[PDB]
């Protein structure tokens, strides 16, 4: 069973249904508020666990009631929490407002995620380290260095986009694999050994040591495409070969990640849409 | 020592600092996030208490972990809770967003507050009833009727706008004092005996039985306007003459409310920014 370590963010997603966003100086009432655990790090960790990896999540919870819910969510998905921390203050928070014209406005605050401390002995004995950019770069960097020493694959989801160019250079230099959609790729300072670019419905493409190729997605009709990125990243990490690897294994992993990303669109919601490993097999046979 | 009774809402506030207010569709990363007790009802009770009134609050808490923090906040500011209830499910949630120019947007999922029904003891032995519109309008109406029977002042903060029209109409019919910003004054069914239209950092406008006039506010560099209105409202309630009153006593109340409101903008934070009676005095002496 492949061992994955995720060092990344966990957010409480608060989704408000409103008629319109509030104007300056205005108070507006929501029709509903729905609370759902999320954040890139936790989404990816769940995706990886559902896909069949043994996952350890290393992240930071606040001391708010939200933190208890985020813990319950990860534990129920068989994600390990030996190596997380509790820091005073709020958990990472994402506010998602859906209005009457079905536009989504998002507001994210790092909360606890900004206080995350590297745990090098945790990335020891794991095959794949998966990290993203909702935590501070320095922490992702620290974790990436530990994985390098432990001969673990360093896999970075270059997300969110719009990170500052030179702050990312040291991390770019050290990544084996970088996952990114097209927009995100443009903000990544230098190509890794294995650059994997996601293409919404189409699937993904690869450019690196194994050459250059498209990896198509089983075709499906979407219900909700949110959360499909995080599923892709988690299923990639759960499937990428340990070092030194081989093109056929990396390819197998890419196809599996595409299939899963495609399946995640079939379900509504962000944090709960990761398919099980059997569903990924099924979807792959069905082509 | 004036007896003010607030029937209204209590919420946990999530306050985000941004550069610019998110636009429909946008994804914004926030600079900071705080989690503090609030709600128009609560803020107004606290402000009235710090202003020297003897204050009872009547609202609905959820049976959730947030409730204890909210209750504790009111007790720490000397507000009474004997007429409050508990509605199973969540306490209210609010998202406040504050930007560079100290402007703010407020979005509320009222939770328990939307299920506040009329509490029998709610208004006994009070000089002034202060209410607002996050709770059901029917409940604010009931509180108003009971206040008139006991010859208490019916004071309504007509916020948020757009609530149940027929209940609004019945309430507008009997209200003594209505506090509202320009947008909210507009949505209100018919004018009260004393119509107090707030004007942000400029202070307030009066329309009613005392005539028509402006009341300037001390000139200040706003740090954060979130919560300043609730301060105005509570301070008003704490100083409004027992019916019947002199124009001089009403005027003194408006003056103090403007001074207080402007003080409240100097402080970051929503539910904690109300000044003590002595700071209102010190601000008024300095003109
Ligand atoms: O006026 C600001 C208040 O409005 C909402 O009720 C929030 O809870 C916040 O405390
Ligand atoms: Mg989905
Ligand atoms: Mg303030």
């Amino acid at each position: 069973a492949p061992r994955v370590c995720v060092v990344g963010s966990v957010n409480m997603d608060l989704t408000f249904v409103v008629d319109a966003l509030p104007r300056p100086g205005e108070t507006v009432l929501a029709a509903s508020l729905t609370r759902t655990p999320g954040g890139k790090g936790a989404n990816q960790a769940v995706a990886a666990a559902r896909a069949g990896a043994q996952v350890q999540f290393s992240g930071a919870f606040g001391d708010d009631p939200a933190a208890a819910q985020l813990r319950a969510h990860l534990r129920a998905n068989a994600v390990g929490l030996d190596r997380t921390v509790t820091v005073p203050g709020p958990s990472g928070t994402a506010i998602i407002v859906v209005d009457a014209s079905a536009e989504n406005t998002v507001l994210v605050a790092p909360g606890a995620n900004a206080h995350l401390t590297p745990v090098p002995s945790a990335v020891a004995n794991c095959d794949v380290l998966l990290t993203q950019l909702e935590i501070p770069v320095a922490t992702a960097l620290a974790a990436a260095r530990a994985a390098q020493s432990a001969d673990a694959v360093v896999m970075v989801n270059a997300s969110p986009a719009g990170q500052d160019r030179s702050s990312l250079q040291d991390l770019a230099a050290i990544a084996d694999v970088v996952i990114a959609n097209e927009h995100e790729a443009n903000d990544w300072p230098s190509p890794p050994t294995h650059f994997v670019i996601t293409l919404g419905v189409r699937g993904a493409r690869y450019v690196g040591a194994d050459g250059v190729f498209e990896v198509p997605a089983p075709t499906v009709t979407p219900v909700d495409t949110a959360g499909a990125g995080d599923v892709f990243a988690g299923v990639l990490a759960a499937n990428w070969p340990r070092n030194p690897g081989s093109p056929a294994e990396r390819l197998r992993a890419l196809r599996r990640a595409c299939a899963a990303g495609a399946l995640a669109t079939l379900v509504s919601g962000v944090g709960d849409c990761a398919p099980a490993a059997a569903a990924i097999d099924a979807a792959l046979r069905a082509n």
